RNA sequence: UUUUUUU
RNA sequence: UUUUUUU
């Protein structure tokens, strides 16, 4: 959803504004050339004032995440700590890894059978010519646990399939 | 409320201009590096020029606080009086303190027992972790007399609770 | 109660 | 479980 674009920023000053805070962050992405496009990334800026703790929205969500290495950052005397938000967890394609020198003769089937064999999959699509219908030679999947991934990478990555020589390496 | 933001200040000269107010303490503010971000920290100035006093808006809590040290300061021929407004009182979090090295098992109403020994508590909160639901080992507390706060950090920081010493000190 | 306390 | 995780 829209989690990959907020960030929890705890032990915030006492009193400071939440103008104050997006005032902050917008110029530490600027003077760290942290910023994808024209523009400031923190759109805006809410602050629990009892509770301590104030939350980020982006535009983006590579410039939330790009923002995390303000992590600890010193900003009227407290050293900020910048976590993502509890609800958040990677968005759909974020490890999904593109898997081609597949012989078009396999099937759904028979080629996440050869991924599985390293742990479940999330998600998963074999492409099939428009008209034709068979395969194009190449698929694309992920697993649920996302750290599995490197371990299929260099597992699965140059093996040898009928005569081709398999490649393995996330889609992105 | 904004009263954390405004400051009295009395004795002004005779037929001083709001501007001219505005101007003086914006510069000392700069002189002394007494700012917290850049730009000027007085917003705007209100004179009652029969009743000899003007208001000082402040953009920040904090720069309302420092501007305190300017008591006193002579200002075309007149020692200006400085003092914050009548319906000023500290701001919610302003002394609230922080417990940690509690035991695991005490409850709100055992942690707030505690405290409440050395004076009526006007907040507090024991943290609860998410989904478990029982005690981090730390809360947060503020006593209605702000000067008690000291009384109970001698009495309390260090404290032998369980086979854990207590650590108390401000939240801030 | 010896310089005036307001959105 | 020693600084508080929300649209």
């Amino acid at each position: 959803l829209g989690s990959a674009r907020r960030l929890y920023v705890g032990n915030i000053p006492f009193g400071i504004t939440e103008e104050a805070m997006m005032d902050f962050f917008n110029a530490q992405m600027r003077l760290g050339g942290l910023t994808q496009a024209p523009g400031n990334p923190v759109l805006a800026v809410q602050i629990n004032q009892d509770k301590n703790f104030a939350f980020l929205e982006f535009r983006s969500v590579d410039e939330t995440t790009q923002a995390m290495a303000f992590d600890g950052i010193i900003f009227q005397g407290q050293s900020l700590k910048i976590r993502r938000p509890h609800d958040y967890q990677p968005l759909p394609g974020a490890h999904k890894l593109f898997i081609g020198g597949l012989p078009n003769y396999l099937n759904d089937d028979q080629v996440k059978e050869l991924l599985t064999s390293f742990g479940p999959l999330k998600a998963f699509n074999l492409v099939k010519d428009s008209a034709t219908g068979l395969s194009k030679g190449y698929a694309f999947c992920e697993y649920v646990d996302i750290n599995v991934t490197d371990q299929a990478i260099a597992g699965l990555n140059g093996m040898q399939l009928g005569d081709k020589k398999l490649l393995v390496q996330r889609a992105s």
